[PDB]
Formats: structure tokens, C-alpha cells, sequence
């Protein structure tokens, strides 16, 4: 039950994805034209040929295929470092999110992605080029049903209350603080990712301030190393992405 | 709204969690003596006394606190493995899982939370005596409506149709490809967690005879250290977890 | 020719070391007593016996063994990173190191070795009980001829010219610097082991004060991971020493 | 007291380095036209300019200069792992090291280095043209009277006797250990790098079948980061070199 303006992933002979809307179009690539129409009507499973008979398989869209063909800036938060974000604040279906700054929101769609339709994620901004690059990204991967982007500088406040969690990828945490401390309920994660020490020293010296209001921070960072494995020789990948961002958790109350 | 038999966490003025049923018992302390019943009818956010007059703060348990408070043997997936598992393979809410083994329930807790509770993990497990700590853990939780324990070997098949992940902690996950690659939808990914990089060889090999039934596998592994960050004082903690498994990943057709 | 008075290495059945001064005495083990007279007029390679008949195999000392057995406080420059140290500074026989603080000996035994007996390390220590300390440690390590330890702050200053390097093991490197510009000979090392982040940023600010006098520092840390390597199971080690200090690199002229 | 057809190395404005032969020629650079005559009869610390104005300091060559310049093949030992072997197997002034394959001479100049101009290393290698590049390499390093460089498979056997380390950057060490227990004295390591994992469990299998004759064997594998350290954010650099070899270590008896 494939229709038209359906998104579909074509997965190349070499495994090669293209994240694509299905019209009655034609499509160009490295290996040959597709005609998009043929996809109606079809299943997921089955493929589509270019002119040049090279085969290219039909998929369901995952959050994965979203999260790697998405539109970005320079600066992102990589999926290890969400995962951990997740993982270590607890962060479910159903929870309700303030984050800042948006940026090209990946950050902000893996997160809409786990607290599902009936979560919510509010995104402030304060430059309007990446709210609206943003926003096109997550219209694009079906969450503008959950996330809402503001156009507004979260160091002024947080209009929201009972928050579950205040995420920040921002270059000043620390002056977020008391307002996450008020908008957090009981139990609900503060969580800050800064790349540099100087940022993660700066926000520890404000949580030390508002010790009253959260319980003890910890401050982690994920390495993931990549195995080549092949018949004779299994070893770790030569080169590796060795930082990125340290993750600053602090649970209010 | 805190009525009796409600699940509770209690926090120490050293910031200690205690996971407690709420009942008209007593509670014994490092710090004294608690009335838990003065506890009904509060509200989260608020606390109760000990016969001492130490403070212990109520909060509503979250999937963070289930899988610290767990009763687990001594072989579990840690967190940061299962957050790992959870963002590479895209796990999301509503998605069916097939795991093996069940083990603790430490993986599947963690899992039954991000599919949400119309989501379902299946786990199966051949030590009877693991299969009902795990359900105890499982049913404490509160998650008995959407996990399943089978006492069944996977090796020799798995019933599930059209599943979105096949998940392992298996010593042979090998022998669960074929058995995977009928199981599994289209897009779909398999996924194990081996200890050993005898296993992950015997694996590759594995999934190279069924290369047409996969993409290009991916094997990684993880490293989280923590910081310590003082006044006068940042550095990462002299000694880490530095190794639990590697995890492949090969995504169906 | 082994003579009285010599010291020897014993090695246990189980692979135990033992550093010893040969004499005509008793020697206590956890596998009896051992007669050590018995040793001499021997050669390495040679074993004696236990009373209880266990077998110690005797070996010439080597500066492993040395810097193994040393008697020492809580905190030495660990193996790896004097090894960082002696690669990326150049360190060859020959050379002139001045040190500072000499703590337990332990970097400065490594380096001794280093700079063989033509060469030679001067220490400062400010606290004499760590001087004699250090002293005793390399008196029995054979390296008194090429070591002098000096009782005096090398914040006050440095007396010696031309030195191929400066090594600091201090907590205010930065109030060396200049002090090190003047004693360096062009093209000698300056280099510092730091355990905090905070450390590293005030060196850095002074090297960058001192940028005439020094190429561009470079500072980096070390990780060592042992594997386990068992006929069915090959891994690295669960837990690891992951952080011991930072080390800065500055080239003079 | 430089002296034509002495070595030199030249440093420019912007801290780049050349290491170069001191005759009556003109040097072209980035920066200019150098006139290396003008060197002769000038000390260590002093500069010359180009033509252009641009001033090149002038320094002693140290083994750190030889190693950074040296001509390379693709495949040599890095200095951070020629280090670990340095350290752990306690190489030292004075000792008689026998190492295969030579390579590009990279591990042999550094290990020529460390025992000085009384110790020895023979090197084995089985390519011709790897054989010259390296003994091209020693011989401008300064290192022909203490490196022997023998074109000769060292899986046939080792000639050399009482050796102190034998040392290997080989596909298959493990056919080299039977060789290297009569050749080592008793006390003498026993060193192979590998960058596969397989390589290790072979070599290990080999390593228990010749028990008697060695302590037990340890592998490791070294990872050196980077810092980034400016005014405003000190952070590890982004990407880093995570694997090269595994080294293992074996005591001779
Ligand atoms: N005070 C503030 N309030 C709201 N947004 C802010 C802010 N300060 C900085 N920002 C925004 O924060 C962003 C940092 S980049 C964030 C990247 C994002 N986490 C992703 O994964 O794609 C920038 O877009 C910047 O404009
Ligand atoms: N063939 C098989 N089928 C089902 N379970 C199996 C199996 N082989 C081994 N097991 C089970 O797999 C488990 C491995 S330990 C699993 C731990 C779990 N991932 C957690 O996080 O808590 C053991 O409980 C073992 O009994
Ligand atoms: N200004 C100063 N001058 C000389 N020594 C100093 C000093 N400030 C601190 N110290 C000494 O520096 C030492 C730091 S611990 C050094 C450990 C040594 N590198 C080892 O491997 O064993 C202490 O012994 C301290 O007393
Ligand atoms: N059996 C054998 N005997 C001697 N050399 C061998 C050998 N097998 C392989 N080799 C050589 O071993 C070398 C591996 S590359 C060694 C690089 C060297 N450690 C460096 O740092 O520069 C190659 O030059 C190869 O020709």
C-alpha cells in the first residue's frame, strides 16, 4: 500500500540509501534513471530497476534513515552522544522536553522520536535561519505533530512548567540553571552538552550555587570505536571521532 | 495523589535512592526508622522524617531508577550498551522485539520502556531460574503488559513474524542468523552483543554466507568515562569500564 | 660470577618476583625458607630450592625489576607515560635532565636508565623525607654515580646551563618556565605531568606569555589497555587505569 | 663549531623544520633562497635568512628530528608503540637487540638510539629494497657502527646469541619464538607487534606450547590523544589515531 507522496528509502546494489517522496517523477543516479511512479502500488520488500536495469530496494523510512539523510550545519549532536543522553536521564514516551538551542535538529529529532506522539519537545532559537532549517527537517521526518520551535532566547526563561527534562547544546548552560531548576519537575533531568572543559568547569561552579535543587551532577563522555572485521584480520578502525561533546546530567530535587 | 501499594523512591540527605512499595509498615534505615504510611496521601516533591528527624524526599520512579534498584545475576548489558543498541538500530515506540536471553531483564527493562507500552519485546530464555528473576523484575517494573519470557531455546527457531529487531546476548548468536533473517521485516535489524572478538569473527563469517540477506554489518564498542570535576579540579576518574561487548548490526534486505 | 653482596632477581614457580641482596641469610616465603648463600658462585639461569623443595629460578636485575619492587609513595609518574615522556622529548643516552620534584624516584629511576652512565639527572625535592626516599631507591637501584638530588624549591630557580631538558612532576609548572627558558640549551625539552585539566590551561597561558623562547607546546595523555588473551576468548581487560596525567611538550628556541 | 657536511636543522618563522646536510649549495624554499655556506663556522642557537628576509634558526639534530623526517614505506612502527617496548621490556644502554623485518627503519633507528654507541641491533629483512631504504636511513641518522642490517629470513633461525630482546614487526612472530628462546638470555624479552587481533591469538597459542621457557605474556595496546588547549576551551582534539598494534611481551625463562 504504497501511494503517491509516500517517503521511501531505494537501497542501491552497493547499499547505497536515497530517503525519497514517491511522485510520478524521475529520479537520477550515479547508476541509472528510476521512474518513481512504479513504486505505487508496490510493497515494502520489493525493488524498482533503473533504465540500466541496476536494482534499487524498497524500505520503510526508520528514524535512522532520517537521522543520517537529514539536512545539517557543522555542529551537531552525534547519535552516541543522544544515546547516552537517553539512556542516562531516562528519558521515555511520553515525556514532555524543553531543548536549546535547535540547531539543524538532530539532536531534537532523535528526541521526538523516543518520547513518541503523545510527547512533546519545545526547541527554542535565537537565530531564525536554523529554526527554519530545522523545521524543515522535522516536518520532513513527521514530527511536527510533537516539537515546537520558538523563536526566543531560553537565558530569559522558560515559559513551560513540569518539564520531565531541560536538554541544552548551548555555549552557556550555566545560565539556564535556575530556570530549569523551576520549570524541572521533581525528578526531571538537567542535561548540558558542552564540548570544551572550560564550559563543563563554568556549569559545575552554577550547579555547586543551586545544590539545594539538584542531586549530585555527573559529567561523562562516549568514545564508540568501529571493529573492521574480515576474514583474516579483525581490528579496530585505524582513525577514530575521539570527542565530541562532555554530557553534564543533574536530577532536580 | 499517593495511595498505598504505589511504587516510590525515597532520597537519603546523602542523596541515597531507595525503591519502596508503599504500605502501613516500617522501613529500617542507615539513618532510622520510617512510617511509610505517613507517605500515602503526600504528593511528589514533598517528604517524610525519620524517628531520627532525617529527610527523605519523595520522588516517582523512572525507568533510571528500576534499572539501578534491579535484582540482577552477575552477566547484564549496561546501559550505556543498550543505549548504544537503541540508537544504531533506531529502536523507537511500537516496535516489536525478539530478544534472547532474557538473562536479569536488565536489557529488556531498558528496551520494554523505549517501545512504550504498545510496543512488545518477546525474550527467551533457557535457564528457568533466570527466566523468573527476570519476570519478577519485569512485573516490579511495570512493564508484564507489553514483555513476554518464552522457556525456549532460540537456536532452534524463532515463532515471531514481521518483527522490527532481533536483539542478543547469546554465547552462539550465529546460530540465530537464518531463524533472524525469516523473523525479521524488511529494514529490520539484527543485533548481538559478544563479549569476545572470537565471537564477533565467528559472527562476521556467519553473516557473510547470508550476505544477501543483510546489509554490511557494523561492529562497535563503547567507552563512557566519567569526569571529576572540583573547584580547583577537572579530570577524567583515574580507572573506567573499558570493556563489556562489542555490538554488530546487520539491517535486513 | 655471582659474589656476595650482588643483588639477583628470584622468580617463583607461580612467577613471582623477588628482588634480593645476596648474603649468607634465611629468606621467608610464602613457599619456604630459602638459603641464600647457596647462591653464591652460581650463574644466572640457575635455580635454588626452598626447604620445601620449590624452585626459584635466579636472574640478573634489570631496570624493570628495579622500578617494579621500588619502595614508593602514592603518587609516581606511572611507566607510560615516563615512556611518552623519553619518546616524544628525545631522550638519549648522554643527555642532562634536570628534575623536579624527585618524589619517590620512580621517573627519575626510568630516566637514569635513560641517559646511562655518561649521562645525568639532577632532582629537586622540597621535602627531605621524600628525598631519602628517592636517594635510598636509587642507591639500590645501581644509579647513584649519575643522579644528585638537591634539597631546594625549583621555583627559586635552576643552577645548571645547558641542559638537553627539564622534567616536572610539580604542582605549579608554570613558575618553571622561565627558569627553563634560561637552563635549556635551543632545541632541549621542557616538559611537564599534570593530573588536572586546570593545570595544563595555566601552563599553556605562561608558555604562550614565554611564545619567543619555545616552539608550540603540544599536550597529550596516554592509555594503556591490557588484553585478555585465553584460548577461547580474546578481550581487553574489563577495568583500565585511564587517566594518570597530562603531558606538555615545549621545544626551546 | 659547525662544520661543512655536518647535519643541521633549520627552523622556520612559522616552526617547521628541515633536516639538512651543511655544503656550499643554495636550499629553496617556501620562504626564500637559503645560502647554507653562510652556516659553516656559526654555533647551535644562531640563524641564517633568505633572500627574502625570512630568518631559519639553526639547531642540533636529535633522534626526534631523524625519526620526523625520515623516508618512510607505508607500514612502520609509531613512536608512541616503539615506546611501550622501550619501557615495559626495560630496553636499555649497552643492550644487544635483535629485531625483523627492518622496514623503513623507523623502530631501528629508535631502538639504536636507546642502547647507545656500545649496544647493538641486527635487523632482519627479507625485501632488498626495504633493506636499502633503511640502511639509508641509519646511516644519515648517525647510527651504521651500531645497526647491522642482514638480508636473511629470520624464521630460519637467529644466529645471534645471548641476546638481550628480540624484537618483531613480522606477519607470523609465532614462528620466530622457538628461535628466540635459544637465542634470548635468560631474563632477555621476547617482543612482537601486531595490529591484528588474530595475530595475537596465534602468537599467544605458540607462546603457551613454549611455557617452560617464558614468564607469563602480556599484550597491550597504546592510545595517545591530543589536546587542543586555547584561551577560551581546552578539549581533546576530534579525531585521533586509535590503532596501529597490539604489543606483546615474554621474559625469557
Ligand atoms: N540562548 C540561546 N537560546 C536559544 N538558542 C540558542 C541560545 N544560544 C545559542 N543558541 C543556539 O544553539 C545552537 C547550538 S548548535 C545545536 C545543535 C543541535 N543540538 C543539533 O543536534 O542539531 C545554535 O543554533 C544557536 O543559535
Ligand atoms: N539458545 C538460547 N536461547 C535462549 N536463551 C539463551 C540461549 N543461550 C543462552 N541463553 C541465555 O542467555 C543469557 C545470557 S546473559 C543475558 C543478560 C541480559 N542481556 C541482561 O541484560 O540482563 C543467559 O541467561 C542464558 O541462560
Ligand atoms: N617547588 C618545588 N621544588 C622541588 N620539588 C617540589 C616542588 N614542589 C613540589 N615538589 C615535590 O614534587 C613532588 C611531586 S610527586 C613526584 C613523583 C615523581 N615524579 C615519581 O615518579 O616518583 C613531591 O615530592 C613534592 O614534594
Ligand atoms: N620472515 C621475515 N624475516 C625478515 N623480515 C621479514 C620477514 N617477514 C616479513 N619481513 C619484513 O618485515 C617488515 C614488516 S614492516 C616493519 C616496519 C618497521 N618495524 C619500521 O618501523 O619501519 C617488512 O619489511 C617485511 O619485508
Amino acid at each position: 500500500m504504497i501511494r503517491e507522496g509516500d517517503k521511501v528509502v531505494l537501497v542501491d546494489p552497493r547499499g547505497k540509501r536515497y530517503l525519497i517522496t514517491v511522485s510520478k517523477r524521475d529520479f537520477h543516479t550515479d547508476l541509472g534513471i528510476l521512474k518513481l511512479e512504479e513504486i505505487i502500488g508496490r510493497n515494502f520488500g520489493e525493488a524498482i530497476k533503473s533504465h540500466k536495469g541496476h536494482e534499487f530496494k524498497i524500505l520503510r523510512p526508520r528514524i535512522v534513515d532520517y537521522l543520517d539523510k537529514m539536512k545539517r550545519g557543522p555542529q551537531i549532536v552525534h547519535p552516541k552522544d543522544a544515546a547516552l543522553i537517553v539512556a542516562y536521564a531516562g528519558i521515555s514516551p511520553g515525556d514532555f522536553i524543553v531543548e536549546a538551542g535547535v540547531g539543524s535538529g538532530a539532536l531534537t529529532l532523535f528526541l521526538a522520536n523516543i518520547v513518541g506522539p503523545e510527547g512533546r519537545v519545545v526547541s527554542y532559537e535565537i537565530r531564525e535561519d536554523f529554526a527554519k532549517l530545522a523545521w524543515e527537517n522535522i516536518k520532513w521526518a513527521g514530527f511536527d505533530d510533537r516539537v515546537t520551535i520558538k523563536l526566543k532566547d531560553i537565558y530569559e526563561g522558560i515559559e513551560e512548567e513540569n518539564v520531565d527534562h531541560v536538554i541544552l547544546d548551548l555555549p552557556q548552560p550555566e545560565r539556564v540553571v535556575e530556570h530549569a531548576a523551576k520549570a524541572l519537575k521533581p525528578g526531571g533531568f538537567f542535561v548540558a552538552y558542552t564540548p570544551c572543559s572550560n564550559q563543563v568547569m563554568r556549569l559545575h561552579e552554577k550547579l555547586r550555587e543551586f545544590k539545594d535543587y539538584f542531586m549530585k551532577p555527573r559529567t561523562i563522555n562516549v568514545l564508540v570505536f568501529d571493529q573492521e572485521v574480515k576474514k583474516e584480520c579483525m581490528r579496530p578502525r585505524t582513525t577514530a571521532l575521539v570527542h565530541t561533546g562532555y554530557i553534564t546530567f543533574a536530577r532536580r530535587i
